[PDB]
């Protein structure tokens, strides 16, 4: 046992971590895993409360495990990763044994609106900010739906080609932030637009990334965690995938719940 051929697993969050009410309970593997049930049989997950969650895998070398809501705040959660020479199909085996032990903190949800063209956000139910925001344009619409916060970077450079979208062409982009919060793997962020602050709150101008002001970015950044919501509603775009990588609350639970271990 660890805390967080052959294939080692790797699961997040990390031991002890606080996270947001979105936070799925994720394992990673190194292989592709040919026996996703075994997989399955050998994660042992136990929440304090109690709360019913299931698994879905994103792809083949990694699986998800969530509850059909968000978390309750407070939630305790242990992990044990019990594959330690487990058949896992096609003469590949576990590795090692991995765990870890997370908490959740408080509910923590952001709402975009492309009605209003701010982006509000509430803790245990109270709106503690309201940010005007500037969305994706028409031509590069930002997708509807519920994102999961990720990492989070004071400094990076955006560039498209890392999504298939060369930097020349006309959606193309290679874009120095400040204060830039991801939640979604397919290049969407929270994050500072000084060059946006005229437009922020009354026209959408962004490739998909929710612009907001400097020191409402800085703010963001400074009191959001990985598991908290941003959601997206009303805009012209399409629904995040379910399975983007912090799309999962996009898939029904009776889809999510019934799995696809086969």
């Amino acid at each position: 046992t660890l805390n967080a051929h052959l294939t080692m697993p790797y699961v997040m969050p990390g031991d002890g971590e606080v996270v947001g009410v979105g936070e799925p309970v994720a394992i990673r593997f190194d292989e592709n895993i040919a026996d996703r049930g075994a997989a399955e049989k050998a994660i042992k997950i136990t929440t304090n409360p109690p709360v019913e969650g299931a698994f879905y895998w994103l792809n083949n070398r990694e699986v998800r495990w969530r509850p059909e809501h968000f978390w309750k705040p407070g939630t305790a959660v242990d992990v044990a990763v019990n594959t330690y020479g487990v058949d896992l199909g096609e003469g590949m085996f576990g590795e090692d044994n991995v765990q870890t032990h997370f908490t959740i903190g408080d509910e923590v949800i952001a709402t975009a609106d492309d009605n209003t063209k701010i982006l509000t956000v509430r803790v245990n139910g109270e709106v503690v900010k309201s940010m005007p925001t500037s969305m994706g344009k028409d031509s590069t619409p930002t997708a509807n739906g519920i994102y999961i916060v990720g990492s989070r970077y004071k400094h990076i450079i955006m560039d498209s080609s890392t999504y298939g979208v060369p930097v020349n062409s006309p959606n193309g982009y290679r874009t120095d932030v400040d204060w830039a919060t991801q939640i979604s793997y397919s290049g969407v962020f929270v994050h500072s637009a000084p060059w946006s602050v005229g437009a922020q709150g009354h026209t959408n101008t962004s490739h998909g990334c929710l612009n907001v002001s400097p020191s409402n970015a800085q703010w963001f950044y400074d009191h959001v965690k990985r598991g908290d919501i941003v959601e997206v509603v009303n805009t012209v775009g399409g629904t995040l995938p379910g399975i983007d990588g912090l799309g999962d609350w996009n898939i029904p639970w009776d889809q999510w719940r019934a799995g696809n271990a086969k």
